[PDB]
């Protein structure tokens, strides 16, 4: 349920976080895998739960 954890996280924070930000922050709190977080981020964006923007070579996600 990484998508649920990440979505809730983004909504509660109300702030944009990078793929690395979300993973790193939820790594110690929940123990989500790197691939799990990244795929869950794309899963949420595909479902239309969150939005995404590409900044250089990195990606940043936020709830909306």
């Amino acid at each position: 349920g990484a998508p649920g954890i990440i979505l809730r996280y983004l909504q509660e924070q109300n702030r944009p976080y990078s793929a690395q930000d979300v993973f790193g922050n939820l790594q110690k709190e929940h123990g989500l895998g790197k691939a799990a977080v990244v795929k869950a981020l794309d899963q949420l964006a595909q479902e239309g739960k969150i939005k995404e923007k590409t900044y250089g070579k990195q990606k940043i996600y936020f709830a909306d």
